[PDB]
C-alpha cells in the first residue's frame, strides 16, 4: 500500500552500470583509469512523490530478488552489488506492514568485458571484400591497429570479419625502458609515460585509452552513459556476432619491444606474466596473447640492446611461463586461450632462438615474411618475396658467395622461403607456422635508369632516399605506402600503371613492383599474383595458414587473394 516507486533515470546514471570502472574524461595512469570489480556497484534513485513511502524496498532483476533496504522518506537511493553482466528488467517494490507496490519494469544494463550486455556488431565492410568458404581450420589472420581510427579512419566495423579467423590487436606496450618509443616522435612516448604513472615496470598498459575505450562510436550505438566505448566495446560486440573469431592482443612490436630485453631477469617476467593475467581477466573478449618481441638477440629498434646468448632462452622461458598462466585461466573460465608470437625471419634472428623448444608451448608462430628490404637504406630489393630475386648476386641466395666488395655473405638472403625453411630445419612443425602477407609497400626515391646494372630490373639500382608522398596517397610515414594507395595511384584499374608508374613482376622471386622511371620512385609490395603464390606455397608445405599486416591498408584485394590462393594451390 505504499506508493509504487518511480525510477529517477538521470539520477541513476541512466541505468548503465558495469563490472569495469573506466575513466572517460581524462588521461592518467593505467591503474588510475581502469579497475575491474567482481561485483558491479549498482546505485538506483527512486522517488515516491505522492502518498506514503513505506519502510522497506526490494529490487528484482527478471523477477528474481537481488537487494533490499530501508525507505525512510520520499526519495531513496538503493545501493547494492551484482556479479553478472547483461541486460535485466528491473522492478523496485516499496513495502509497508500492509503490502508492497512494485514499479513498472525498466531495462538496466550491467556491462561486462565479454560483451554479454551488447548486441552483435553492425558491420560496414567495403564490398570489394568477397565472400569465401575457406576451410575453418586454415588460419586467416590480420593485425588491426589501435591508431587506425584517426587519419586512416578505419574502425572495427570496417573489418571483413567473416574472412578472418584471428584478429591481432596492435599494440599493447610494456611499462619500463622505452627509448625506442621516444625516437619515433609524435605523442607515442608521452602517451606511454602518462599510462605508466603509478604502474610497476614490466606490466602491460593500454597505450591510447581514448581509442581503446573512451571514444564514442555512433555506428556502435554508443551513448553518453555507455560504460565501455572505443575499439574495445566494438570488439566485444564483434565477438557477439562471430563467437569463434579469436581476438588476441599483440604485446610489443617494433617500437615497443625495449622492455623485453630485461626479461633475462625472471622477476621481470613474473611481473609481466602476472600483468597479462590481470589484463585478460579485465578484458574478457581477448582470447590469448601474442608476443611480438622484435627481436631476441637484437637487430631491431633498440640499437644498444640485444643479447644473443641469453635472449633466446629467456624467450622460451617466457612462453613456458605464459602457457602456465594461460592454463590457469582455462581452468578458471572453461575457455581455450591461445599463445602466439610474430617473429623475425632473417637467418640472424632465427639463429638466436630454439623455436622448436619455444613452439611446444605455443599455438602459432606468425612468421613476419615482409620488411626484407625498405627505405632504411638505399639498396632496393623485394620486401616480401617468397624466393630469391633476379637482382641477387651469385651465392647470395644461400649465403655461399660474396658481395660487391668481395666480403662473404654472412647467411642466406632475406626471402620468405629461406625463413620458413630455417624454422622447419630447427624442427618447428609446419602446421604451427603462419605465412605473412604485406598489405603495404615499402619504397624509395631516386632509383632512376642510370643507376641500374640490369636495365629491365629496377631492383638492381640505387636509391637516393625513402619514398615521399602524402597521406592522401596512403603514405603515412616516409618509405611506406598502403596497398590501397598503390592500387589507386600507381597501378590503376587495369594494373598496367598510372601517373608515370609501370608495373613489373619478378617471376623467380614471386614479387611485384611499380616503378616511376623519372622520379625513380620504386615500390615493392604484395599483389594478387604474389599472394596466390604464397597461398600455393603455404598449402604445399602444410603451413597453418596466412596472416597480413595491416588490415586498414587493404582495399579487399589482398585478403581476397589470401583466400583464393589457399583454395587454389596445386
Ligand atoms: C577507474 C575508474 C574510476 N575513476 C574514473 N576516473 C578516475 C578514477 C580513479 O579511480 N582515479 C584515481 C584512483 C586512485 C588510486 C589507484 C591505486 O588507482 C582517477 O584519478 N580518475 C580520473
Ligand atoms: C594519431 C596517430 C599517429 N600515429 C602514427 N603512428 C603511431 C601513431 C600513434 O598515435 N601511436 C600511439 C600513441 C598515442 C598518440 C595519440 C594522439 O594519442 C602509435 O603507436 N603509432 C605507431
Ligand atoms: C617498425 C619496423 C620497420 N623498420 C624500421 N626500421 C627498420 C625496420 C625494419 O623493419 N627493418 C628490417 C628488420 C629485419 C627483419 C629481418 C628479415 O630479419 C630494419 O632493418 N630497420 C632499420
Amino acid at each position: 500500500a505504499p506508493t509504487a516507486p518511480s525510477i529517477d533515470m538521470y539520477g541513476s546514471n541512466n541505468l548503465q552500470f558495469s563490472k569495469i570502472e573506466l575513466a572517460m574524461e581524462t588521461t592518467s595512469g593505467y591503474n588510475d583509469m581502469v579497475k575491474y570489480h567482481e561485483l558491479a556497484k549498482i546505485k538506483v534513485k527512486f522517488n515516491q512523490w505522492s502518498g506514503t513511502s513505506g519502510d522497506t524496498y526490494n529490487v528484482y532483476f527478471d523477477g528474481v530478488k537481488v537487494a533490499t533496504g530501508a525507505i525512510t522518506g520520499s526519495q531513496t537511493t538503493a545501493s547494492f552489488e551484482y556479479g553478472q553482466g547483461g541486460l535485466y528488467q528491473m522492478e523496485i517494490e516499496a513495502c509497508d506492514a500492509t503490502g508492497c507496490s512494485k514499479s513498472a519494469p525498466v531495462e538496466i544494463t550491467i556491462a561486462d568485458t565479454d560483451g554479454s550486455h551488447l548486441k552483435p556488431l553492425t558491420m560496414n565492410v567495403d564490398p570489394n571484400n568477397k565472400s569465401y568458404n575457406t576451410d575453418p581450420s586454415i588460419v586467416m589472420g590480420t593485425y588491426f591497429v589501435e591508431w587506425g581510427i584517426y587519419g586512416r579512419d578505419y574502425t572495427v566495423d570496417n573489418m571483413p570479419v567473416d574472412n578472418l579467423t584471428h584478429i591481432l590487436y596492435g599494440f599493447i606496450p610494456i611499462c619500463g625502458p622505452n627509448e625506442s618509443v621516444k625516437s619515433v616522435g609524435g605523442n607515442s612516448f608521452n602517451a606511454l609515460q602518462t599510462a605508466c604513472r603509478g604502474v610497476n615496470d614490466y606490466e602491460v598498459v593500454i597505450h591510447d585509452p581514448w581509442a581503446a575505450y573512451q571514444k564514442s562510436f555512433p555506428q556502435a550505438g554508443h551513448e553518453y552513459s555507455t560504460p565501455i566505448k572505443g575499439n574495445y566495446a566494438m570488439l566485444m560486440a564483434l565477438k557477439q556476432r562471430n563467437p569463434d573469431l579469436k581476438i588476441i592482443p599483440s604485446i610489443g612490436g617494433g617500437t615497443l619491444s625495449d622492455p623485453f630485453y630485461d626479461f633475462v631477469d625472471k622477476k621481470n617476467r613474473d611481473t609481466f606474466v602476472a600483468s597479462v593475467k590481470k589484463f585478460l581477466k579485465t578484458w574478457k573478449f581477448y582470447d590469448g596473447v601474442d608476443i611480438d618481441w622484435e627481436f631476441p638477440g637484437g637487430g631491431g629498434a633498440a640499437a644498444d640492446k640485444g643479447d644473443p646468448v641469453n635472449d633466446g632462452p629467456a624467450y622460451i622461458a617466457l612462453m613456458r611461463e605464459l602457457r602456465v598462466m594461460l592454463d590457469e585461466l582455462e581452468a578458471e573460465t572453461g575457455r581455450t586461450y591461445e599463445l602466439t608470437s610474430a617473429i623475425g625471419v632473417g637467418y640472424d634472428k632465427i639463429e638466436d632462438v630454439d623455436y622448436a623448444d619455444a613452439v611446444q608451448y605455443m599455438d602459432y608462430i606468425f612468421a613476419m615474411t615482409y620488411d626484407f628490404y625498405g627505405g632504411w637504406n638505399n639498396v632496393p630489393g623485394h620486401q616480401t618475396a617468397l624466393y630469391c630475386g633476379s637482382f641477387m648476386r651469385p651465392g647470395q641466395c644461400d649465403g655461399g658467395g660474396v658481395d660487391e666488395n668481395g666480403e662473404p655473405y654472412k647467411g642466406p638472403a632475406y626471402t620468405a622461403d629461406n625463413g620458413i625453411q630455417l624454422l622447419l630445419a630447427q624442427g618447428v612443425p609446419a602446421n604451427k607456422l603462419v605465412l605473412g602477407t604485406a598489405m603495404y609497400g615499402r619504397g624509395w626515391e631516386g632509383v632512376t635508369p642510370d643507376t641500374l646494372t640490369d636495365p629491365n630490373d629496377p631492383m638492381t639500382g640505387t636509391a637516393t632516399g625513402k619514398l615521399k608522398g602524402s597521406t592522401a596517397q596512403g603514405v603515412w610515414e616516409d618509405g611506406v605506402i598502403d596497398y590501397k594507395g598503390i592500387k589507386s595511384f600507381m597501378l590503376g584499374a587495369n594494373n598496367t600503371g598510372i601517373n608515370g608508374f609501370e608495373y613489373g613482376y619478378d617471376a623467380q622471386a614471386e614479387a611485384p613492383w611499380v616503378w616511376n622511371r623519372s622520379t625513380g620512385e620504386l615500390i615493392t609490395f604484395d599483389d594478387h599474383r604474389s599472394v596466390l603464390a604464397k597461398g600455393n606455397y603455404a598449402k604445399s608445405l602444410g603451413l597453418a595458414g596466412l596472416f597480413s599486416w595491416e588490415i586498414d591498408a587493404d582495399n579487399g584485394d589482398i585478403l581476397n587473394a589470401m583466400h583464393e590462393g589457399m583454395a587454389g594451390g596445386v
